[PDB]
C-alpha cells in the first residue's frame, strides 16, 4: 500500500518506501510526490534514537533514497498501538474527547488479517495465535519503553506524541526485534501549542497539504529543510 | 430488556425475570411465556452450584415465581466473556470455524455501555475505566474458575458450554461478587451429540422453539419437567 519488501539473502531484505496513501480500510486513494523519502528518512532517525536506547529493530542501513537494508524476521502477525491522547478509534471505545490526556499510556493489540479488517484482540486470542503471554508481556515491555523515549524526544521539540503503532518479528536467536516503519503515516503528531496534526490525520480528514505537514515534522526534528 | 431490579433497602433488591426477549441488539423482540420462570430457575441452580464451589454470588433467595433476592452491589461495568468453543462473535475476530474447540478458553471484557454498543476492551481500558490490574485478574480467575465447574457439571448432563457471559460488582467488604444471571439467555449451551443450540441462539437464528429449548435445558439439568 506505501512499502515495498525486496529480498537479498536468506539474512536481510530492502524496505522501500513509496509516494502511495491510502485510508480508511484502503477506500481513500492519493499519491504524494517525495512522502516515501520523508517517511524513510524518518524512519531511519527513530530507528537511530531508539537503538541508542536500547531498542532492538530491524534497521540495518540505507540503500539510497528511499529504501532502508532491514533485518529479515520471522514476523508476528500484530499491530501494535500505544496511546497517550485520546483519539481516532479510541474515541469509539472509550467515552472520552479527542485530545484528552490519557492517566497512563494504553496498548491495544491488533491482529493483523484482512480478510477480518485486523480486529482488536487480546492475550487469550494471541494464544490461540501463538503467541506467548510471555511473548506478549516482552512485546508490550517494548512498545512502553519505545514510547517513553519517543515522547520524550518529541516532547523537547514542541511536539505530542498522541499514538503509534509499531510491528515486531522474531530474529534467529529467538529475540523480539522492532520491524515495518515509525513515520508521520504511522504515529499522531500534534504541535504542542496549537494542537494541530502534523500526520496522516492531514490527509484522512482533509486538514491541509500531507507534504507540508510531514516536513515539518522532519524540519522540526533535523533543524534542515528536506533535500529529496 | 429481560429483567426488573426492584430495591428492598440500602443493602439488597428483586431481581425479576421476564418473559421478554432481544437480540441484535434490541432489534429483535419477540415475548416467549414461561422464559422469565426458566431463566430464573437455572440462575438460582447455577448459583448454588457455584457458591458450593466457593464462588461469592449475590444470591441471597428467591422470593417466587420469577424474582430472587439478591445482593446490592457496586456494579463493575462489563460483561465478562468466556469462551471455550467457537461461535457467535469470536468468528469474526479469528479465522477459525464454528464449532472449533479452543485450545485453551478465551476470556473477552466488554465494556457496558450502550451509547457504544458494548466495545471489547483491554485491561488498560479497564484501568482508565477506574478498574485495577489487581481487579481484573481477580475477575478473570473467578469467571475461569466458574467456567470448569459449569462445564464439568453440564459435560457430565451431554451438554457443551460453548460460551457465556458473565457479570460482577463489589460488596461492602471490597470482595468480588458475581452478579446479574447465568441462562440460556446469557451461555451457548450444545447438545454433546447432536451439536444443537439449547440456548437464546435458538430465537436468534430461528432454530426452532426457545421454550422447548430452555425446558429441555431445564429437564436435563433437574431431572424433572418445568412446572410453571
Ligand atoms: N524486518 C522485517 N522482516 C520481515 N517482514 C517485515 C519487516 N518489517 C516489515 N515487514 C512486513 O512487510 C510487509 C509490508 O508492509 P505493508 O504491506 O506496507 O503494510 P504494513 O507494513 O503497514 O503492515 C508487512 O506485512 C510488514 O509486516
Ligand atoms: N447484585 C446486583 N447488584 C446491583 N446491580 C445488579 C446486580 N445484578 C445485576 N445488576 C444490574 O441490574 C441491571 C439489570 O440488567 P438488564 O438491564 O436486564 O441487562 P443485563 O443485566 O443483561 O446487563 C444490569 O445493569 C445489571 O448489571
Ligand atoms: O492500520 C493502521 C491503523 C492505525 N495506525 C496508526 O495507529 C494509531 C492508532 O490508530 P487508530 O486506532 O485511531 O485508527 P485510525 O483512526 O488511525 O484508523 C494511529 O497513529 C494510526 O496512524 C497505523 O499505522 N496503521
Ligand atoms: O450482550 C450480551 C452479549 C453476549 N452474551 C452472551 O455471551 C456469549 C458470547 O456472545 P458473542 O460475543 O458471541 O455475541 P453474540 O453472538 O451472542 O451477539 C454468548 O453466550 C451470549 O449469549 C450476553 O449474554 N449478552
Amino acid at each position: 500500500k506505501a512499502k515495498k519488501m525486496i529480498p537479498i539473502d536468506d539474512d536481510k531484505l530492502i524496505m522501500e518506501f513509496k509516494d502511495d496513501a491510502t485510508a480508511f480500510d484502503g477506500t481513500k486513494k492519493a499519491r504524494f510526490k517525495g512522502k516515501g523519502w520523508l517517511n524513510a528518512q524518518l524512519s531511519v532517525i527513530f530507528f537511530k534514537l531508539l537503538e541508542e536506547h536500547g531498542i532492538k529493530t530491524h534497521f540495518i542501513g540505507v540503500a539510497g533514497g528511499n529504501r532502508l537494508i532491514v533485518e529479515k524476521l520471522d514476523m508476528y502477525p500484530l499491530e501494535v498501538v500505544v496511546r497517550n491522547v485520546v483519539a481516532g478509534s479510541l474515541k469509539k471505545r472509550l467515552p472520552l474527547p479527542e485530545g484528552y490526556e490519557l492517566p497512563e499510556p494504553i496498548v491495544e493489540l491488533y491482529y493483523k488479517n484482512d480478510e477480518l479488517h485486523d480486529p482488536m484482540i487480546n492475550y487469550y486470542h494471541a494464544k490461540v495465535l501463538g503467541i506467548s503471554l510471555d511473548e506478549i508481556k516482552k512485546i508490550e515491555e517494548i512498545a512502553l519503553k519505545v514510547n517513553e523515549i519517543l515522547k520524550d524526544y518529541l516532547a523537547k521539540k514542541g511536539i505530542i506524541l498522541v499514538d503509534f503503532k509499531l510491528e515486531f518479528g522474531k530474529d534467529k536467536n529467538g529475540d523480539i526485534v522492532l520491524a515495518d516503519e515509525i513515520s508521520p503515516d504511522t504515529c499522531r503528531f500534534w504541535d504542542a501549542k496549537t494542537k494541530r496534526s502534523l500526520d496522516k490525520d492531514v490527509f484522512r480528514f482533509d486538514k491541509g497539504d500531507l507534504i507540508e505537514a510531514y516536513k515539518e515534522i522532519y524540519e522540526r526534528i533535523t533543524g534542515e529543510k528536506p533535500e529529496f
